[PDB]
């Protein structure tokens, strides 16, 4: 029975024992969809853009899922929104990534979770996030899983865009996990090994990478955004960045592990 300790870690409860738990704050996962009909995932709304999956509360690949459980986890109060972009292989085109994104954008979401990514973007991609951030969004998304390339970048697109809060993987120790991407790109770190969250059919399971502890900044932007609604997508990010836990080389590390009881007490 897997354990969680990445909530903890991020400093969340603090928040929560405050009475912050992210509260009428819209998080789009866009992501393989969300099985809604987990009894620990209570899903606020959501929208399929798979033309051949068309139900985005039926999660087939368990990513979005695990994406849910954790955000939910961090922020347990928040309008949690099914955007299915990814089929159950868990790849989708951009077109439909992008058509989530619109959507979040349209329907007033506070935050994007984009658990997903690749070794390129697009203009549109780049551009869908942008217009996203430029409406008010706090868009976060996982570095990618590419390890070290020497001195390359391997942070993975969207989060390798400016606008986008890209979030690598440290273990409960607040070691970077190897597997977590690197470039100067890199802006925060947050619990991103064996972290366990909710899988469809009303399982559990641990899981590794870059998206755990991206779902985690999601609900860290959340919980802030519960305390400060009216704090910018700008305010939430430095927030988040600014108060980060000092790790090692932000080549690495960027600002260390997110620490959102300090996030949450910023002085801009
Ligand atoms: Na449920
Ligand atoms: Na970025």
């Amino acid at each position: 029975k897997c354990v969680s300790y990445g909530v903890s870690q991020i400093k969340a409860p603090a928040l929560h024992s405050q009475g912050y738990t992210g509260s009428n704050v819209k998080v789009a996962v866009i992501d393989s969809g969300i099985d809604s009909s987990h009894p620990d995932l209570n899903v606020a709304g959501g929208a399929s853009f798979v033309p051949s999956e068309t139900n985005p509360f039926q999660d087939n690949n368990s990513h979005g899922t695990h994406v849910a459980g954790t955000v939910l986890a961090v922020a347990p109060s928040a309008s949690l929104y099914a955007v299915k972009v990814l089929g159950a292989d868990g790849s989708g085109q951009y077109s439909w990534i992008i058509n989530g994104i619109e959507w979040a954008i349209a329907n007033n979401m506070d935050v994007i979770n984009m658990s997903l990514g690749g070794p390129s973007g697009s203009a549109a991609l780049k551009a869908a996030v942008d217009k996203a951030v430029a409406s008010g969004v706090v868009v976060v998304a996982a570095a990618g899983n590419s390890g070290t390339s020497g001195s390359s970048s391997t942070v993975s697109y969207p989060a390798k865009y400016p606008s986008v809060i890209a979030v690598g993987a440290v273990d409960s120790s607040n070691q970077r996990a190897p597997f977590s991407s690197v470039g100067p790109e890199l802006d925060v770190m947050a619990p991103g090994v064996s972290i366990c969250s909710t899988l469809p059919g009303n399982k559990y399971g641990a899981h590794s990478g870059t998206c755990p502890a991206s779902n985690h900044v999601a609900g860290a932007a959340a919980l802030i955004l519960s305390k400060h609604p009216n704090w910018t997508n700008t305010q939430v990010r430095s927030s988040l960045e600014n108060t980060a836990t000092k790790l090692g080389d932000s080549f690495y590390y960027g600002k260390g592990l997110i620490n959102v009881e300090a996030a949450a007490q910023h002085h801009h």
